């Protein structure tokens, strides 16, 4: 018998003010310029 | 038996307040300017 | 015998106030200009 | 019997603020121009 | 019988302000250009 | 000055014969049963 | 002055042949029963 | 002077054949059931 | 003056076959059973 | 004056053959039952 419970994953737990540049999650391959 | 539960993914957990970039959860290739 | 519940996904979990900017849940290629 | 609970993985626990450059949680792959 | 719990991994505990470089959790592959 | 020339993104880049299951290039959220 | 160039992203670089399963490229939340 | 070429990121660089399961790029979230 | 060139990111360089599991090249949380 | 060339990330250089269990490029968080 087997469980999981309770599991988290955030990228940004709190709060974002003010950016003038990128802000990105999770990124696969592209390009940011900032 | 198995079992999972309450499992959770957040990216932006808190607000986002007056941005003049660019904030994105997730990118998948593409150009981002900020 | 095998389950998954209460199972989320959130790209925004709270508010958005005055952007200026770009605001992506998810984006697969595109060029984004902020 | 196994089990796994309250595990968590942040990537930013607090505040972000007026960032000018770039920030991203996980990136594979990819240009970051900052 | 065996448990695991209140594990955690965080990349960045506390606050990040004014950046204007490059700040990345986790990178694979790619290049970063601060 | 900046330039992004030449970006691809591909899902399958050769041919597909005979399925007879599921295939889905992006697919957010719904269920595939195959 | 910066450039970027001949950057590529593939997800299936050759062929698919008589899959009874599923394939998807990227999958984003969603079930999928196999 | 900055410049980056010929970059690629490929999930599955041969073919596949005959799966009978589930094949995924990139998974965020989600089930999969195979 | 910088250049990087020539950089590649394989998840599977060579052909899968007859698979009755669960491959997936890059996994960001969710539940995989296989 | 710098410059990198030729480099490379490889998962899996060969090829994979009938897998019944679960295999991963690259996980970030999620359970895997395999």
């Amino acid at each position: 018998g087997y469980e999981v419970h309770h599991q988290k994953l955030v990228f940004f737990a709190e709060d974002v003010g003010s950016n003038k540049g990128a802000i990105i999650g999770l990124m696969v391959g592209g390009v940011v310029i900032a």
